[PDB]
């Protein structure tokens, strides 16, 4: 299944909810902005997937599991 979603930049977060879980179901959708990823926990996480919107939260990035 995918574990990045770069068909959803530009479309909406629910959407990219919804094919975030239509690929990897059980996961853990999260929201942030864009491709910035600094200040980070540890190891990855195939579990979760953290989502880059815009201020119309809509799928400003790829969007990733971990």
């Amino acid at each position: 299944m995918k574990t990045e979603w770069p068909e959803l930049v530009g479309k909406s977060v629910e959407e990219a909810k919804k094919v975030i879980l239509q690929d990897k179901p059980e996961a853990q959708i999260i929201v942030l902005e864009k491709q910035a990823v600094d200040n980070a926990y540890a190891e990855y996480r195939i579990d979760r997937v953290r989502l880059a919107v815009d201020k119309l939260d809509n799928i400003a990035q790829v969007p990733r599991v971990g």
